[PDB]
């Protein structure tokens, strides 16, 4: 027999993510060089990998949209809402969306593409918000980067630390 | 730091459900049996106890849905997914939903909803899927066509593994 896990997690450390569509904001190199370093900052620090898809079914499915767009946390226009993403899990778990309506950047203009999609993979995860101002998983947005302590030790206390070294 | 914590079992004993709505394929009183020796499956072997509820808000809501149904895991026609629930918890939690798509049944012509909502309350009550291959919670189903079911070991000792015995 199998009972539950006792939190939500990948029951896997190989997970793989689609970007689905690319914002107007930046280029489409720009966007994934965004991604793939926002992925290492928790593989970095975990057995975690990850494996980008061109196509097809991955567990993080990422997108830009605006207003509805297919689930029940519909995005607002510019401001307020940014981006949210599912914890682990089938169909819409893990997967991450980016409001449309905000400028998306690679820079410390508008939002910080890297910055937001590290923390919305925090979600993809298994990582809610922290109370600890410093965090990655703050709730709050503020503009090299270096994953907190808080933020390893949450992302460790689900997955392990895989290479120590 | 924060989680997601899920909850790893019913903290009471005394859980409810609710007949949402039916399926065309059985009568209200097939459907209701069907459900109500479902529960007892897992009733006879723990100290939980069923009640059902006609109004209102219940521990295990139990609705037939088809396609995109109110939860983004939409059902897919006939075949393929047949059923899912919810594992413990509040709101959704507990919830079985079945795809009024396939053809339930009292006996044999389809699935029969009994085995099918047995499995599913499993997973409303806190198991995942079995190995095993001869148990309940064993993904795959199958039809004795013997009249008495009876749970098999491994379903026994996982739902005991929670809430003891009866
Ligand atoms: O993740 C998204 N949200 O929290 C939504 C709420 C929806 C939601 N809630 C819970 C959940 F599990 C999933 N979705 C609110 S928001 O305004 O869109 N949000 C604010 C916080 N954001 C952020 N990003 C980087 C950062 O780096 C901090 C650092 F620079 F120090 F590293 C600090 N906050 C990202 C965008
Ligand atoms: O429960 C539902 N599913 O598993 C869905 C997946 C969605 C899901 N996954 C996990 C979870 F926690 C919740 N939901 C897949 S399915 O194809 O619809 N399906 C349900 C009915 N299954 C079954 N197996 C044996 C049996 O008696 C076996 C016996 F006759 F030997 F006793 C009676 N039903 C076969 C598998
Ligand atoms: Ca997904
Ligand atoms: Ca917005
Ligand atoms: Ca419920
Ligand atoms: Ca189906
Ligand atoms: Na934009
Ligand atoms: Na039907
Ligand atoms: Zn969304
Ligand atoms: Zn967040
Ligand atoms: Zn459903
Ligand atoms: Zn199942």
């Amino acid at each position: 027999y199998n009972v539950f896990p006792r939190t939500l997690k990948w029951s896997k450390m190989n997970l793989t993510y689609r970007i689905v569509n690319y914002t107007p904001d930046m280029t489409h190199s720009e966007v994934e060089k965004a991604f793939k370093k926002a992925f290492k900052v928790w593989s970095d620090v975990t057995p975690l990998n990850f494996t980008r898809l061109h196509d097809g079914i991955a567990d993080i499915m990422i997108s830009f949209g605006i207003k509805e767009h297919g689930d029940f946390y519909p995005f607002d226009g510019p401001s307020g809402l940014l981006a949210h993403a599912f914890p682990p899990g089938p169909n819409y778990g893990g997967d991450a969306h980016f409001d449309d309506d905000e400028t998306w950047t690679s820079s410390s203009k508008g939002y910080n593409l890297f910055l937001v999609a590290a923390h919305e993979f925090g979600h993809s995860l298994g990582l809610d918000h922290s109370k600890d101002p410093g965090a990655l998983m703050f709730p709050i947005y503020t503009y090299h980067f270096m994953l907190p302590d808080d933020d390893v030790q949450g992302i460790q206390s689900l997955y392990g630390p895989g290479d120590e070294d």
